């Protein structure tokens, strides 16, 4: 009795993604940084295995693939089915940008074919800079009869083409896409505002659809339409600009409030943003996430303490309203983009 | 033909720790933040277990257990064993600070403690966390009686313990309780703790009590601590994302830690596997070999030369990373904060 | 020969400007803040006068009037007369908003009767958060069939009512300004962005004018739409937020490439901040101001000091490429519109 | 009747002191920048004059002389004397660093000749580096009769030799001087450490003084033992550094507890913190200076705007409580000495 994803979102529930699942495995020895490719999943099981079971423990309802050559591919979606048979997740699939039509719709088929093979849940169409790509992909996804979703890592400004956020979402949606959205290059609000702008274009046109934010952990108030791909930080000196357990908890209810309902996280998401996600919507869901149990809520774990002020830091107002440091006074507070 | 400890220092080689290990559980789910309780090694000895393999994967050397009651510290230690057979590593016994302050009632939890370790035969001991250093010398005789080498830091910075002994003074007293190897362990950045290094071996020169040297800094940047460390700052626990070090700062540390004359380099809380493979790949060209994790690593961002743009791609060499000024991408907050306490 | 304002801006010479006047005086114990009145005139001759003469010092071509009631403005129009024959420098006359047309119209002509009687060499409108309020301005101004100018406290966004900055140009120049622009409430480079949407809208409509920038000179990159009145910071706060001499250095040549003639400053510009337009704009100018004998170009003048540090700081390249930095490592390098 | 110096530091008085007058002088384009010679005595004595009736409003009880040669420096005297006798101030000397104890102390008597022939109320020893040279100073110039003070710039760490800050402070005591304090180089925090040392180590010898502290306007948390002339931003780009006339308004709170009675200010200072210092100590003097006339108390003046915000900016409360915004998001809030 696993409800599928387009059943859980028109029910009205919340479907909460997994993290950045690549960039978690690359700070833990799996993955390197600029092939970003996922060998991993067969020269080290035990590790895509936990990061999985980590994020499910979070409170992600769906565990994307980690996608030698296809039995790489193959090797991670067992892995994948077999963390999502332990809890309320579902095996998700994912394409992605081609490094004409006809070869990239025979890529799009070659991938699409082990994801039939593996029976996911549901299909991704992600990474994707130009719209174009991206209709090619939802076409060539959506003959599978599976629920097929579109996001794309393009800011307020558009397409790399300049498509505007509103006719790219329109044009996912009439390609077939049952749920549309923004994913990467952008931190959790500039990606709210591209999803607002979806969600306006999709009701100038009455192209009902499901919407769905996976933005960046980072903090990347100074990006051009270039994501942080451009940033001089990117991508061994993002550490300062990850998000706080707060920050994501402040997005997960901009995104509900905004109408997000598939509400994940990409590249610097970890298993505690996950579960910030969760514990954010838990009112809504009815249910908190199983790492709940190892966690208070807006830091009330810590008001059995020794000190006066570490005591009173257990609170939703001290940590909302909590002005962080960087701790790097020596250091610029933004950056212009390098390209 | 595993090398101990000391055999190891001894011999002239480094031998790298791993990272915050109590710090990386709760981050992944496993342990909450207030108890700092270590109840997931029976609960999830997988994530214990995928966890201490991460940080051998990055380059310790060493896997501190992650220590009902005696039943968790138990299964800490087989996991633990069971970890460190897999590579070229030793198991590391801990002792830290009561939440008491008598000599025999201190030193009975001590015994008690150790007795756990002795059944698991643990490499070494170290005694850490340690505030007074009363209670550290107390841990140094208390361990040494085990016939195994021990080791002893304190969470105190350049400014003495709570009582106010110097830095040098507690190195001395440690070393003189019988302590082989002594450093300092969290609650302040790794220059801090290096420059209270410093005066430790200052402090051991003075009085020509050989010891071996240990660094296990925090990987964030408090410029802004006073003499009570991180944990007064107002951003601990839950706002620390920000002072996170990065590979090329911990990649720093590892250098002046190993000219400061420190051999057992290693790490505290807010310290990752790629933390610890940021140490293991700066000591490489003395230690004579790359850790297993830098197969998924360049040297000082090598690794992007593959991009198909020429800033991501000019990215990849050791002056871009060595000098750049990365940004706190938070504009609206301060750079500097005033501690709590 | 004294050249009036349209023949120096006709014949292709820039006109620079004196700074920010009444916020000199405030800081100078003579002007008080939050009723902003030029009582000092009468009060303080002395000080009207040598701040005055400290801006033509700098390289100002124009003394702006610092203006019971109409005696202060008579006695500060002397004084303005008095310093602008001592050199290279013309009498402006202006007209601020009022705190219906006929009533409006009456306030700006009983105003510009003291002009008259004085006989300035040019008038000016500015801080009009309205254009409709401006084109009043300049209809009931160029009557005197002197000059007119036209500047608003307008960003990149339009005025108040919602006017693009474009339209707003294009409807004072078809009012009779002869010069045009932007004056106070963002800083030097929010300004010259208005300013190029002005520029684009004069020639989108063939309605030719000449082109005035009178920036902030404090830094402003957290304005909202209601300029640098609504920081937290507004008036008591804004030390660190102020331009180097290397900042309006830089918006010298900003202003001179997009076409603006009439460069000069407003609130928190000084007599060294105008130094560093004209000494920027020297090589054009065919000049220097008289200050430039109390100062070198871009630091030369540090060559002297007997540290090498110090000494090699006499360089274009080392001023214009340094990162200065805030000294207030406890504060946010940016903050959020109180309004 | 104008009390001396030392009638009313014994009385129990604050004496304020004149702020930066080389520095206010070189952003008025009367000083240039690294030769810092004061030849605007003769050239403008109308500046020189302004300057000095602008710091005796905003309340200096001191009009320190801006001290061709030596013409140089009697036109200063004169000019300081004029404003002196315009209110109650006391024009007093000044011996700096020269660039043997003979020829050392030729200079000194050379230059306290004309300050004898003026009839300066009281002399100074300052910008010493040195407490050998400084000492030499106090022996040099109590040999007039006239009350001698003595400062240096030197932070916690001591002199260039290395002589404590206690010991600099009794050895000056020693040689004659009544007044002895900290002058530049050093921000009024840093300043004040070493006042307190100063105190510390006079009340170790039972050595009876005055304190004196005329700190940097400048903020320099990341200035080393050689203070901030060191700095990569010194000298043009050290706007971000000034201090508000809420921080002097602190200082001056400080320093009157720490005991400092002679409350000044050196390079950066401007009438208007000067005048901070002044409304701070006011309750104290029994009376406020003539420049509050043009200023509320803590921004009260601003209780007539049109905004409630800008209405509810003026009080203690906001002010005294506000963490103030560089406004330059791409620059360090702190920077590494050159030196």
């Amino acid at each position: 009795a696993k409800k599928g994803i387009l059943e859980r979102l028109n029910a009205g529930e919340i479907v909460i993604g997994d993290g950045g699942f690549v960039f978690a495995l690359e700070k833990r020895g799996y993955v390197k940084a600029g092939p970003w490719t996922p060998e991993a999943a067969v020269e080290h099981p035990e590790a895509v295995r936990q990061l999985h079971r980590e994020f499910l423990r979070a409170g992600s309802n769906v565990m994307q693939t980690f996608t030698s050559g296809q039995e790489v591919n193959e090797a991670a979606c067992d892995i994948a089915r077999q963390v999502a048979d332990e809890g309320d997740a579902l095996v998700a699939g994912g394409v992605s940008q081609t490094p004409s039509e006809t070869e990239v719709k025979k890529v799009f088929l070659q991938q699409l074919e082990v994801f039939m093979k593996k029976n996911v849940d549901f299909l991704i169409a992600e990474y994707f800079e130009h719209v174009e790509e991206a209709v090619w992909a939802v076409e060539t996804l959506i003959a599978s009869g599976k629920p097929v979703a579109a996001t794309m890592c393009i800011g307020p400004e558009g397409d790399l083409h300049g498509v505007p956020p509103g006719e790219c979402a329109v044009r996912l949606v009439k390609a077939g896409a049952s749920i549309i959205g923004v994913n990467c290059h952008f931190d959790p609000t500039i990606s709210l505002k591209t999803v607002k702008l979806m969600k306006e274009g999709l009701e100038a046109a009455r192209l009902k659809a499901h919407l769905m934010s996976q933005p960046l952990a980072y903090h990347t108030p100074d990006c051009n339409k270039q994501g942080f791909i451009d940033l001089p930080e990117f991508p061994f000196g993002l550490e300062p600009r990850v998000a706080t357990r707060w920050d994501i908890q402040k997005y997960a209810r901009e995104a509900y409030n905004l109408g997000v309902r598939y509400i994940g996280g990409c590249c610097g998401f970890e298993p505690y943003h996950i579960r910030a996600i969760a514990e954010e919507l838990a009112p809504e869901r009815g249910f908190l996430p199983p790492a709940s149990e190892k966690h208070g809520s807006w830091g009330s774990g810590l008001d059995m303490h020794t000190k006066p002020w570490v005591r009173a830091r257990a609170r939703k107002e001290y940590w909302e309203n909590l002005r962080i440091a960087s701790g790097r006074p020596y250091n610029p507070s933004m950056s212009k983009p390098d390209g």
